[PDB]
């Protein structure tokens, strides 16, 4: 599987990005050494100090990825697993580095050291995908290299906020993001656990990974999109970057530093950085495997696939159901020829709903997910943008019309709303997220602008629109302002009489807002 970049930067740019990557492989090194330590005994996994270190060097390994490609133009044709990435990015409205958005992945960092001609060591990777053991509430971890947040990520146990792994909470809070029906449902189980893993997640709401993640852009659906409309919000703050940097370096020689000290205390031979370039391939098939493995068994009693299978897709993919369900059939079938089309259903829910609900040939769902990764990818893209594709024909026509229906059906499966009215606001904003977006953000003015929207609609759309006007003697102006003030509905249901009085409201309404 095709795995490949090209830079196209200066020759000064070029310099500088390698400095960058290779002390991101070192900084990861740290990451690896550190847990082939821990699975060595009983009293390795419970040493307190070792778990710090541990958490220090993924913290250091994030820092470094949020560095790459500052200037978001020194690469082109970026390929990850025969799929052009520059194309995926170009499409999400923030655009981006299509180079840090290939490192959020499984196995990307080949693209990034090929373009770069890295060479100066074994299996020179950078991953940054840790769940259980890391510092930052996790998904939040992966969005802060997507917009390569130099000045946000933290470089220290000690310097991490509890807005951004305890309480990541707060951080919501603080910026007013809308957020939806499955959103919600979402955080309830992060609520008690923000470290619950996505698969598990997905497991206990009866809903495939995908739905859970979303794209990592603030016009689409999940943990990852909801994270996105957030950090775009908070301005960059130059001062802070600068600091990072001169300090992130010195830290990875006094981690590297505490390793050895420690290492003593459990081996007859210390973990020096020598021993450990020496032994790259050895100490690092020991995660491996475990993890794998722990992935081919639950293929298996989970999901129901034949042993040499479920064996043969957790290998050629490092363990991660997560990247599996956002691939295409045939090249699932490319690597593991035994697998039956029903097995491959049972893995990827987006390939069984445009086969089984939607109905349309293996070969228009393959290339759906090629070029928009899933359901979600699909709505976060613009319907003009869709006919432009067209247009020059890159999409097929049965693959065209599919697009357009999965678009619509996101509005007219409501209420009140229907096709050419779904219609204009998709041409008047561009697509259904965005639509959505609005709606939450209470802007009605400026929805009902759009002719064929009335108060039918708006009570269809914006939620606790009908709540409110249906009350005697406010209007829609009136609406605007209250659930603006307040952020929310149930934020005005449950405000104080004091508060709600000063916005001239009587008792009359008082009582029935509240209900009594």
């Amino acid at each position: 599987l095709v795995y490949d970049a090209e830079f196209v930067g200066s020759e000064r740019e070029f310099e500088e990005e390698r400095e960058t990557f290779l002390k991101g492989v070192k900084a990861y090194d740290g990451v690896l050494a550190t847990r082939y330590l821990m699975e060595r005994s009983s009293s390795a996994k419970n040493d307190e100090e070792l778990l710090e270190l541990h958490q220090n060097f993924i913290l250091l390994t994030g820092s470094y990825a949020c560095s790459i490609d500052p200037t978001e133009d020194r690469y082109q044709n970026v390929i990850v697993r025969g799929v052009n990435f520059d194309e995926r990015v170009q499409r999400l409205s923030t655009g981006g580095s299509p180079a840090r958005y290939a490192i959020v992945y499984r196995r990307g960092w080949r693209a990034i050291a090929k373009a770069l001609d890295i060479d100066e060591e074994d299996v020179p990777a950078i991953e940054v995908r840790a769940v259980k053991r890391n510092p930052l509430q996790p998904a939040l971890y992966r969005i802060l290299v997507r917009y390569g947040r130099v000045d946000l990520m933290p470089v220290t146990v000690d310097e991490v906020p509890p807005e951004m792994a305890g309480e990541f909470e707060r951080l919501i809070e603080r910026y007013d993001v809308p957020i939806d029906e499955k959103e919600e449902r979402i955080l309830e189980i992060l609520r008690e656990n923000p470290w619950t893993p996505h698969d598990e997640i997905a497991r206990r709401l009866g809903l495939s990974v995908s739905e859970v993640e979303g794209e990592k852009d603030p016009e689409s659906s999940g943990i990852y999109s909801l994270w996105s409309r957030v950090v775009v919000n908070i301005e960059y703050d130059e001062r802070t970057a600068k600091r990072h940097v001169k300090r992130r370096d010195r830290l990875l020689e006094e981690l590297y530093e505490h390793l050895e000290e420690l290492s003593e205390r459990y081996l007859r031979h210390p973990l020096t950085r020598r021993w450990i370039v020496e032994h790259k391939r050895d100490i690092m098939r020991r995660y491996l495997e475990q993890r794998i493995v722990e992935c081919a068994l639950k293929l298996q009693d989970r999901y129901g696939i034949r042993e040499d299978v479920a064996l043969c897709l957790a290998r050629a993919f490092d363990g991660s159901i997560s990247m599996i369900a956002t691939t295409p059939y045939r090249t699932l079938k490319d690597v593991c020829p035994d697998l039956t089309l029903e097995e491959a259903k049972s893995v990827n829910r987006t390939l069984a709903t445009l086969i089984d609900e939607h109905g349309l040939s293996p070969d228009a769902a393959d290339e759906l997910i090629e070029h928009f990764e899933s359901i979600a990818g699909i709505l976060a893209t613009d319907l003009e943008e869709i006919e432009r594709m067209y247009e020059e024909g890159r999409l097929s026509e049965e693959a065209y019309r599919a697009a357009v229906e999965i678009q619509l059906a996101e509005l007219t499966k409501k209420e009140g709303v229907g096709r050419k009215t779904a219609e204009r606001l998709l041409r008047a904003f561009g697509n259904p997220e965005r639509v959505k977006q609005l709606a939450r953000e209470f802007e009605i003015e400026k929805l009902a602008s759009v002719e064929g929207v009335g108060e039918r609609v708006l009570r269809s759309l914006v939620p606790g629109y009908a709540s409110l006007i249906s009350i005697r003697g406010i209007d829609r102006e009136r609406a605007e302002r209250l659930l603006k003030k307040y952020g929310g509905y149930s934020k005005v249901r449950e405000a104080g009489v004091e508060e709600l009085r000063e916005d001239g409201l009587t008792d009359a309404q008082i009582r029935e807002l509240k209900g009594l």
